[PDB]
């Protein structure tokens, strides 16, 4: 009570979010905590049941439809002046039974990102990235390196020949039809796991591991969102941001995140809360703030977005965006994200063959 405290995760602007919630302090005299906990995703639905956790949550809203079937969520009530100044497919992404249950903020999307010096021209495909790689390990770089321990980055290769989440049969998802185990799954598992046992990746590489390596010239490409390019920015590389490579003649297929704030149930300053997402958040200024310290993407708000679209960095995210999907926001994506998670480690690490670790995945995720 008389106090805000907001979750975010770590590879977000969460100093330019402090930033806006010290501004926020200044006008109200309401103290505004920023802090970004490990695993937050899970950490709050855990945290937020004895009602405690924080006030304000930020993440994906895949996550979201889980949080409020567990009435974890306040339920949000814009008016109409409010919501005219976000896009209509962003307020899409978060609702809930009928129900408003968070505030969009910004629209993410792989991109591949690929240092301009050792790759002028781009690979167009997966498929010849193994020869590319060979050429560069002579020269003592690589190919490319992304997280492979988060099945969100290595999903757009899988689901490009044909695999999917949930079917989607006019507005509703059939959470017991799941495409994580049919053959254009398989055919994509297969060709990264290939990539990795013939060691042009390594089953080990995480977000740090692969965020190293291309910000220090390591690797030629690597794959990951708005927020890391005020890293490489830094970096001094010579990158481009473009769309990711097609595999069997198909575009990747992402899955297209909202980033969006929600609202504790269990929170006494709701009121404050609403306050500061409105009027201070998804203003130009506030946004602007989140944006300069990491990129958000395609943000919400129109006015700002407008001039963000400029951007080619970010005209390459939507393109990328548009040739894959927005997430589900249904409580079994948490089902889903972990049973993919399992099969990927596992077949990268070689614990099980593809075809057994899709079938275990198919099982799990419905
Ligand atoms: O890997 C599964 C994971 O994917 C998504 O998480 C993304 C998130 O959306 C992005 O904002 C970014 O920060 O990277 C995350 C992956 O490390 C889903 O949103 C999440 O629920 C899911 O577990
Ligand atoms: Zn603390
Ligand atoms: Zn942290
Ligand atoms: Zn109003
Ligand atoms: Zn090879
Ligand atoms: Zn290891
Ligand atoms: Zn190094
Ligand atoms: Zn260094
Ligand atoms: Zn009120």
């Amino acid at each position: 009570e008389g106090k805000l405290v907001i979750w975010i995760n770590g590879d977000k602007g969460y100093n330019g979010l402090a930033e806006v919630g010290k501004k926020f302090e200044k006008d109200t005299g309401i103290k505004v905590t920023v802090e970004h906990p490990d695993k937050l995703e899970e950490k709050f639905p855990q945290v937020a049941a004895t009602g405690d956790g924080p006030d304000i949550i930020f993440w994906a809203h895949d996550r979201f439809g889980g949080y409020a079937q567990s009435g974890l969520l306040a339920e949000i009530t814009p008016d109409k002046a409010f919501q005219d100044k976000l896009y209509p497919f962003t307020w899409d992404a978060v609702r809930y039974n009928g129900k408003l249950i968070a505030y969009p903020i910004a629209v993410e999307a792989l991109s591949l990102i690929y240092n301009k010096d050792l790759l002028p021209n781009p690979p167009k495909t997966w498929e010849e990235i193994p020869a590319l790689d060979k050429e560069l390990k002579a020269k003592g770089k690589s190919a490319l390196m992304f997280n492979l321990q988060e099945p969100y980055f290595t999903w757009p290769l899988i689901a490009a020949d044909g695999g999917y989440a949930f079917k989607y049969e006019n507005g509703k998802y059939d959470i017991k039809d799941v495409g994580v185990d049919n053959a254009g799954a398989k055919a994509g598992l297969t060709f990264l796991v290939d990539l990795i046992k013939n060691k042009h990746m390594n089953a080990d590489t995480d977000y740090s591991i692969a965020e190293h390596a291309f910000n220090h010239g390591e690797t030629a490409m690597t794959i990951n969102g708005p927020w890391a390019w005020s890293n490489i920015d830094t970096s001094k590389v010579n990158y481009g941001v473009t769309v990711l490579p097609t595999f069997k003649g198909q575009p990747s297929k992402p899955f297209v995140g909202v980033l969006s704030a929600g609202i504790n149930a269990a929170s006494p300053n709701k009121e404050l809360a609403k306050e500061f997402l409105e009027n201070y958040l998804l203003t130009d200024e506030g946004l602007e703030a989140v944006n300069k310290d990491k990129p958000l993407g395609a943000v919400a708000l129109k006015s700002y977005e407008e001039e963000l679209a400029k951007d080619p960095r970010i005209a390459a995210t939507m393109e990328n965006a548009q040739k894959g999907e927005i997430m589900p926001n249904i409580p079994q994506m948490s089902a889903f994200w972990y049973a993919v998670r399992t099969a990927v480690i596992n077949a990268a690490s070689g614990r099980q063959t593809v075809d057994a670790a899709l079938a275990a995945a198919q099982t799990n995720a419905a």
